[PDB]
């Protein structure tokens, strides 16, 4: 039924570009020169970053009166905000999946819940390289360096995931790979808590196929791709844990009484 | 049918079984003929308490395990010595394997150490899933069984080693997978390249890419209903990573709490900065 399979990466894919702004197509152009010819504003240091709070104006995380006045802290803030964006766009994207909304609803949340950050930092990847990395709707880039010159915690945290990105990036997969690869990702039946793993490994079943094919068609001169790419969630349980580590380290730092709620 | 291309990866697989079965005393046919009890000659002495532990080291063969010590007080830890030189012993097999394997000798020597450091462990937890089953796993090869019960009560630290193998294991396992299937894997374990440090990591990516090409015709002519089982035991190798992780930190904490218990240079190594 490989006329099955190439139905189904088309529609994850037309599935993949509404469910999210920022494509990886896009936002490569911007880390090179098709701009659109509009370049985005650096943020390289202290003076760069204050500046940028008012030209990018992403001022929707950066709002919040009585607690930013503290550098890191106000992006950490940021980080955070984007994240819940991020997460509801990927709420949506799981609800294209074939089969997902007809799955146990506790299940749907679950597969969700575990399955969020690992599809986070994979589309983060998209919107970074070796040195920097794409912030507020494409408009801001932010520089490797000057993250790693954070103090605190924060000074290496970003670290980690720029090594992972360069590793992740080097398959050099396109959005229409990444479509079908998040909902692999999502389709996982060794989420804790699951109550219907049949279900759910059946779809991820039929996921790995479209994903197989999408990538030897995709890619005929890459042999093994689908290989190093199943290899790479490897990569991403441990950067997700570390990251759920970090997050412990934080809190021993004091950062409203209605902002951590949401979060 | 075979295409020339295909015929020429059959023989890298029947050469790593080879070299396989010829590395490892202990392989998966030869335990699970232990462990389904199809036999009145291969019967393995259950250990599930102290009694029978007593019993044990009576009945089954033990050239101490544990090396030169008289009952150091606690069996937790007398456990743990003996499930410690066994482990040494496991990557000097590992190591043998692995320089059967094409082109990896050919590799800058500084690689091949770390290729291991990063692979024995990995590779240690896939293979014990073939001495396990839901209830147990075998010791001395195949001579005895300490069961998951006693294991999991061992004490304070020492009865949380086993719990995640058992965890793996049982979910492997599930997977069927025979001898010819796992030599072909644990050669791509121990040939990564995502490894760090790793000074040329293309070498190691175009061995790789063999064995990756040897396990996926395999496993499709050995498991022909399995379906994406390739894929579905790459996967596996994350939780692979997970139990090697929580090992490491359970191992620092008993480097605090028992200070008189001694750890092995060699595995000491592996972690060392791991
Ligand atoms: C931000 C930090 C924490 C996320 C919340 C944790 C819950 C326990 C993350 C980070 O540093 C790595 C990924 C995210 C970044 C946020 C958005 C990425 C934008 C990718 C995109 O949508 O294109
Ligand atoms: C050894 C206990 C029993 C193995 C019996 C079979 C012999 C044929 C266990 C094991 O397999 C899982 C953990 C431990 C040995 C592994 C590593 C040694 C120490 C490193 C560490 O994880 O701390």
């Amino acid at each position: 039924e490989s006329a099955d399979l190439r139905a189904l990466a088309k529609h994850l894919y037309d599935s993949y570009i509404k469910s999210f702004p920022l494509t990886k197509a896009k936002a490569r152009a911007i880390l090179t020169g098709k701009t659109t010819d509009k370049s985005p504003f650096v943020i390289y240091d202290m003076n760069s970053l204050m500046m940028g709070e008012d030209k990018i104006k992403f001022k929707h995380i950066t709002p919040l009166q009585e607690q930013s006045k503290e550098v890191a802290i106000r992006i950490f803030q940021g980080c955070q905000f984007r994240s819940v964006e991020a997460v509801q766009e990927i709420t949506e994207y799981a609800k294209s999946i074939p089969g997902f909304v007809n799955l146990d609803l506790n299940d749907q949340v679950t597969l969700l819940k575990y399955g969020v950050h690992e599809i986070i930092y994979t589309m983060l990847a998209s919107l970074m390289n070796k040195d920097g990395v794409l912030i507020s709707e494409g408009q801001g880039f932010m520089t490797r360096e000057f993250l790693k010159s954070l103090r605190k915690p924060f000074g290496d945290f970003m670290e980690p995931k720029f090594e992972f990105a360069v590793k992740f990036n080097a398959l050099e997969l396109d959005d229409s790979d990444l479509a079908i690869f998040i909902a692999v990702i999502i389709l996982s039946g060794d989420r804790p808590g699951l109550l219907n793993v049949k279900p759910i490994e059946d779809i991820q079943d039929n996921l790995l196929q479209a994903l197989e094919l999408q990538l030897k068609l995709n890619h005929p001169e890459s042999s093994q791709l689908f290989a190093k790419l199943l290899q790479k969630m490897t990569d991403l349980r441990q950067i997700v844990t570390e990251h759920v580590q970090l997050l412990q380290v934080i809190k021993k730092t004091e950062t409203h009484p209605l902002l951590q709620e949401i979060y």
